């Protein structure tokens, strides 16, 4: 078996390799990046996104989203308190501001010790879930507006035709900006490329082992856990590295840079943090492993995770018997 640790592969294809998204993610799974729920692929040297960021100070983020903590340290959750809207350049001074900006400090792992000390005193603001791309039409290789989509694998693997699309998100990160622990809709993949800005720390747990993190999570969040019997489906709820090593819970960190992609992994647990202002882009996809992970994932019905559109059919096909339910929670 390849990779029977779980680590974080990171790897760098050639601008050959580059070319067959598709063919590239199958090779890394023969090689167990799976196992690990979560690698990075750094894109050759010959490849870019698009030619500058020079002109992105005028889109919009129409509902910034300050996030809130309650808790302690290393167990919080966090709600998300709407924002009066502000373009990117509004955005990207507020980061920079003392208020909100980065503090000094030596290296990553510095950094990362005065997050989870610190990140509950603050409330940082996140430009989350935009719908958009900043990849140029131009650039063909990883490009996420042109990826084949969820709808269309489904459709080959399971002979079903469905309704749906599957776009892009843009992301606008600052310091502290955090992303709680969850996986996927449906259990998918996603991919996210850093475009630009300073890094984001990524955590994430195995697939084989994400049972462990869910009876954690139950522990830890006790009301949550009554309140829903898929309630990190809210994406909602911390757990520090401390916490996870004192709980026996299988994990592993990396950190993104700019011009570097992550790839998750069906069932693969993952949260983290922005180092400062930043801007990532990251889209949902789907491959034949993906199909059994859909079929067996978890649903929230009790109406907190509502969703996007194109979840209805995949619930309605590959998991009919929860359909009615999940449908009942989404209305
Ligand atoms: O970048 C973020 O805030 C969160 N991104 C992801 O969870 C992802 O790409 O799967
Ligand atoms: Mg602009
Ligand atoms: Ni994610
Ligand atoms: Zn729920």
């Amino acid at each position: 078996a390849q990779n029977p640790n779980c680590n974080i592969m990171i790897f760098h294809p050639t601008k050959e390799e580059f070319n067959d998204f598709d063919k590239y993610i199958a090779y890394m799974e023969s090689q167990g990046a799976h196992r690990a729920g979560l690698a990075k692929i750094i894109p050759p040297k010959e490849w870019k996104a698009r030619e500058t960021y020079d002109n992105i100070s005028e889109i919009l983020i129409a509902t910034p989203l300050q996030q809130v903590a309650s808790g302690r340290a290393g167990v919080f959750t966090q709600y998300h308190k709407k924002k009066k809207a502000m373009t990117v350049g509004e955005y990207r001074h507020l980061a920079n501001s003392k208020k909100y900006q980065t503090p000094p400090h030596q290296n990553f792992e510095d950094l990362e010790r005065k997050y989870w000390k610190n990140r509950i005193y603050n409330s940082p603001i996140y430009g989350a879930d935009i719908s958009g791309s900043l990849f140029d039409e131009n650039t063909k290789q990883w490009n996420l507006g042109h990826l084949g989509t969820i709808q269309d694998l489904l459709e080959k693997e399971c002979g079903v035709v469905i309704e749906g699309v599957n776009t892009p998100y843009l992301y606008f990160g600052m310091w502290k900006t955090t992303f709680a622990w969850h996986t996927e809709d449906m259990d998918l993949y996603s991919i996210n490329y850093l475009h630009l800005g300073e890094p984001k720390t990524w955590y994430v747990v195995p697939p084989e082992h994400g049972q462990r993190l869910e009876r954690l999570a139950r522990e830890l969040f006790p009301g949550s856990s009554r309140g829903c019997g898929a309630f990190l489906r809210h994406k909602v709820a911390l757990i520090s590295p401390t916490v996870l090593k004192e709980n026996g819970i299988p994990f592993n960190r990396i950190t993104q840079e700019a011009g570097e992609f992550m790839v998750t992994f069906p069932y693969g647990y993952h949260a983290g943090f922005n180092h400062g202002f930043n801007c990532a882009e990251a889209i949902n996809f789907a491959t034949p492993r993906w199909i059994d992970y859909g079929k067996m994932a978890s649903q929230c019905s009790c109406g907190e995770a509502r969703v996007t559109f194109s979840m209805d059919a995949f619930v309605r096909i590959l998991q009919p018997e929860r359909y009615d339910l999940w449908k009942r929670g989404q209305d």
